């Protein structure tokens, strides 16, 4: 449904940032029907194709509109989110009020449970993977790998090389939370081993100014066991949708983007 597609159908406005796996550029479209629609474009050296899903139809994760490998490497165009990713605001803030928060990390609880839905797991969850639309709203950026990075959002299974669920996911999420609300990492030493050794022992202190309601919440998700950490089922992330913290949250409305963002971009 996308192979008349090719890299001379969009020109090149400038790089949007360096990752890991690849290049992204800010690109224009130049080809109807969506001539002069911006997109994200992401070029790969490496190789695949096939129809590690990057094609993910949610509302709060980032569409893929075309791919096509064109001389050895992969191009695949994205949406293009004009508010940039959450660590450059937090950054700037320093730290978000709860009802920030709570409002970026309920969109990111329907993200991040849809994506679990079809067997993935965001292994890279923090801030700098989260992007902001024109709106404010958060689409989760970065996914895919099912079989298969930053110390300290690594759950502590995951430094012991134990195993790696998605119970690992709600871990990164709750030091996701943590870093926001408090502008600091609930576990980090002075080098990469003494981070991991931390995280391990999990011993944690609450700041005094965090809500009952949030240091619960956190205390929930920091479990070392995956077994007993929350969002560990039956009723998977309902448990933690139905965690007090979200006590405001009307998850309908929410997923049809009705609620309004707190910052706009």
């Amino acid at each position: 449904g996308s192979e008349k597609a090719d890299p001379s159908h969009f020109e090149l406005l400038k790089v949007l940032g360096q990752g890991s796996f690849g290049k992204v550029f800010l690109v224009r479209k130049v080809t109807r029907p969506d001539s002069g629609h911006l997109y994200a474009m992401k070029v790969l050296k490496k190789a695949t194709l096939k129809v590690i899903l990057a094609d993910v139809n949610h509302p709060f994760v980032v569409k893929l509109h075309y791919a096509f490998q064109t001389e050895g490497k992969l191009y695949l165009i994205l949406d293009f989110l004009r508010g940039g990713d959450l660590f450059t605001r937090l950054s700037k803030e320093v730290m978000f009020t709860e009802e920030d928060v709570k409002f970026y990390l309920a969109e990111l609880a329907l993200g991040l449970d849809h994506l679990h839905s079809l067997g993935i797991i965001y292994r890279d969850l923090k801030p700098e993977n989260i992007l902001l639309d024109e709106e404010g709203h958060i689409k989760l950026t970065d996914f895919g790998l099912s079989k298969e990075g930053t110390v300290e959002y690594m759950a502590p299974e995951v430094v012991n090389r134990q195993g790696h669920s998605h119970s690992a996911d709600w871990w990164s999420y709750g030091v996701l939370m943590f870093e926001m609300l408090t502008g600091s990492l609930p576990f980090q030493g002075k080098d990469r081993k003494e981070t991991m050794t931390l995280i391990l022992k999990a011993k944690l202190g609450m700041p005094q100014f965090l809500s009952t309601e949030a240091q619960s919440l956190l205390r929930a998700l920091f479990k070392r066991n995956p077994a007993n950490r929350l969002g560990s089922g039956p009723d998977g992330a309902e448990e933690i949708k139905r965690h007090v913290f979200y006590s405001t949250i009307d998850w309908n409305k929410l997923y049809r983007r009705e609620i309004k963002p707190p910052f706009k971009p």
